[PDB]
C-alpha cells in the first residue's frame, strides 16, 4: 500500500533489500507483485532504518514476540548453565541489560577462553538487531567512531588508553557523552547496553609504556561479569538470532530480581 510497508519493515527489523529477500522472499515478491518500483523501495527502506535507528531500541528486537515452547536446547541456555550460572538468573540480567534497566551497569562482559562461546553469544545478539556499533580501536584516535545511535554495542577486543577511558566510563556506564572529532563534528552517544568480549583483563588500561588499575573500581561498577570456561568444541554450533529472539522472550516470562553486583553469582 504505497509506502505502507515502511510499517513493515520496522517491524521486521528490515533494513536492506537483500535483507528483505533473503528473510522473507515471499513478502518481497508479494509487495512488488504490481511493479518494482526502484525508488519506492529506496525511500521505504531509508525511512523505515532513520525511524528505526533514531527512536526505537534493542528489545523491539532482542524480544522475540513468540512464545517459548522448550528453551532447555536453547544455546545461550545450554553455554550459561554448562558454565554453572542459574540460566533463568543469568536471563535476567541480560534482559535488564537489554533494558537499562541497572543504569550505570549497563554493560556485560564475557571473560574467558577462545572455544568458551562468548564470542559466539555477542555476535548473535549484535546481528539479531537492526543496528550495533563495533568499537575498532584500530582508530585509537576515534575507538567509537561506529558507536553512534545503534542500540547495542559490541566491545569485541584491544584494551581501553588513559587518553579514551573517560569516554568509555560514559558509554560503558551507559551515560550521554560527545565524543569530539575536531573540526568536523563533535559526535553524540546516547546510552547504549554494551557488551565486552575478552580472555583478558578489561580493567586494565594502556597508558604508554604502563598499564593501570586505577581505573578498575569504577570500570567494574558499570558491568555485570560473566567467567565461561567450558570448551564447547565443534557441533555445539552457533547461536542463531531467533535463539537470541527466544532466550530474552523466556528471560521475559521468568524475570527474577538480579543482585546488583560485578560478578554474577551461580547459585541456583
Amino acid at each position: 500500500a504505497g509506502m505502507e510497508l515502511v510499517g513493515w519493515l520496522v517491524d521486521k527489523g528490515i533494513t536492506s533489500e537483500k535483507q528483505w529477500i533473503q528473510e522473507d522472499q515471499a513478502s518481497y515478491i508479494s509487495f512488488n507483485a504490481a511493479s518494482n518500483s526502484r525508488s519506492q523501495i529506496k525511500a521505504a527502506l531509508d525511512n523505515a532504518g532513520k525511524i528505526m535507528s533514531l527512536t526505537k531500541t534493542a528489545p523491539d528486537y532482542l524480544v522475540g514476540q513468540q512464545p517459548v515452547e522448550d528453551i532447555s536446547s536453547n544455546r545461550i541456555y545450554k553455554i550459561l548453565e554448562l558454565n554453572g550460572y542459574d540460566p533463568q538468573y543469568a536471563a535476567s540480567v541480560f534482559l535488564g541489560w537489554a533494558t537499562k534497566k541497572f543504569g550505570k551497569r549497563n554493560t556485560i562482559w564475557l571473560f574467558g577462553p577462545a572455544t568458551t562461546g562468548k564470542t559466539n553469544i555477542a555476535e548473535a545478539i549484535a546481528h539479531t538487531v537492526p543496528f550495533y556499533g563495533c568499537v575498532n580501536w584500530t582508530n585509537e584516535n576515534f575507538p567509537f567512531n561506529d558507536c553512534v545511535d545503534k542500540m547495542v554495542i559490541w566491545w569485541e577486543e584491544g584494551k581501553m588508553t588513559a587518553k579514551v577511558v573517560e569516554s568509555a566510563k560514559a558509554i560503558l556506564g551507559g551515560s550521554k557523552v560527545r565524543v569530539d572529532q575536531k573540526c568536523k563534528s563533535s559526535a553524540q552517544i546516547d546510552p547504549t547496553p554494551v557488551i565486552v568480549t575478552s580472555n583478558t583483563n578489561m580493567c586494565a588500561v594502556i597508558d604508554g609504556n604502563s598499564t593501570t588499575f586505577e581505573h578498575q573500581q569504577p570500570l567494574q561498577d558499570r558491568m555485570f561479569k560473566f567467567e565461561l570456561t567450558r570448551r564447547l568444541d565443534h557441533d555445539f554450533g552457533k547461536v542463531t538470532k531467533q535463539e537470541v529472539k527466544d532466550f530474552f522472550r523466556w528471560a521475559k516470562d521468568h524475570v527474577v530480581e538480579v543482585e546488583h553486583e560485578f560478578y554474577v553469582k551461580k547459585g541456583g
